[PDB]
């Protein structure tokens, strides 16, 4: 249905293995009045993402991370996280010796929240929803107390110095972690998000290993999301196990991103592949469900939202080699099951 011109190369929301996001757009559903907030790498002033993006906020606290010359501000835009010479550092290593912009906040943000119909580029899987960027990473990633600041944040609630948030968000994307037991200050901010009202939606993370090992999925009252790809199995980095609680494409995810290898530049599209890009896939069918379940005078809560998208998945392509949760996530399943 959408006009969008390369809408065509996302068959991660049509094809046999994708999210059926088509099939919940044919019922006029598309995720309408429904907030979410990505907690990631910033916004670009990308035409396929201007309108569809919120009032959001700055969490770097370190100038020499943020790229943008102070700690906490108003403007979550991606500077661009690049660095050279070893910055991050593990030098001698020349595989960590530079990287490009990564622009992964805004490649997550347009697989949720994509200006469709708009004739340009590509579409998104909730594109009646509306994004709220919670910047918490820049250069060399981010620190784990202003991730869960913004993710607190995102949910509505207040942090003194930080102007309320207007646009509280119902669903929460972090496409982002690291190895380690969840930190006590995580799990706090995570659950008071959740008593909120606020869905956390998580990536399982990308090291072929047991994502138990990691946070955000070692969390208690996060969806963690598994990679697969076009072929319905595992996605070879995608961590994996029980704590694994459903999975979504990751492998050729067509979104927003920019040309630019240091800072902005110009407007682009690209294929990634991760975790992180699997998560915005249950974080745009969240959204859709919630739109959905509006409808019908319904409210969830975040524990309901959850067992909604992870009871009606769709299957794997037979078994995998790992737990990778119940199946692929499902739209049509997951909205025909809260519309009766
Ligand atoms: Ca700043
Ligand atoms: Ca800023
Ligand atoms: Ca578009």
């Amino acid at each position: 249905a959408p006009n969008d011109q390369h809408y065509r190369e996302q068959w991660h929301y049509f094809d046999r293995y994708g999210v059926k996001a088509d099939k919940v757009w044919d019922m006029g559903f598309t995720g309408q009045n429904v907030v979410v907030a990505v907690v990631d790498t910033g916004i670009l002033h990308h035409r396929d993402l201007n309108a569809n993006v919120l009032p959001g906020y700055d969490f770097i606290s370190n100038s020499q991370i943020s790229l943008d010359g102070d700690g906490r501000d108003a403007d979550p835009f991606d500077e661009g996280d690049w660095f050279d010479n070893w910055a991050c550092g593990g030098y001698p290593d020349p595989r960590k010796e530079r990287s490009d912009s990564s622009w992964h906040g805004s490649h997550v943000a347009g697989t949720i929240a994509a200006v469709t119909n708009n004739r340009i580029g590509v579409a998104g899987v909730a594109y009646g929803a509306k994004v709220v960027p919670v910047r918490a990473l820049g250069r060399c990633g981010g620190y784990d107390s202003d991730i869960s600041d913004g993710l607190y944040w995102a949910a509505g609630g207040r942090i003194a110095g930080i102007p309320e948030n207007r646009n509280p968000a119902k669903v929460i994307n972090m496409s982002l972690g690291s190895d380690g037991q969840c930190s006590y200050n995580a799990q706090t901010m995570i659950d008071r998000a959740t008593r909120l009202g606020a869905l956390v939606v998580v990536a399982a993370g990308n090291e072929n290993q047991n994502a138990s090992n990691t946070w955000p999925t070692s969390c208690n009252n996060v969806l963690s999301v598994g990679a697969t790809t076009s072929r319905g199995i595992r996605a070879s980095f995608s961590n994996y196990g029980v704590d694994v609680d459903l999975a979504a494409p990751g492998q050729d995810i067509l979104s927003t991103v920019d040309s630019g290898t240091r800072r902005p530049v110009s407007d682009a599209y690209s294929f990634m592949a991760g975790t992180s890009m699997a998560t915005p896939h249950v974080s745009g069918v969240a959204a859709l469900v919630i739109s959905a379940a509006n409808s019908v005078n319904k409210n969830l809560t975040p524990a309901e939202l959850k067992d909604v998208l992870v009871s009606t998945t769709s299957p794997f392509n037979g078994r995998l080699d790992r737990a990778l949760g119940s199946g692929i996530v499902d739209a049509e399943a997951a909205v025909n099951s809260v519309l009766g």
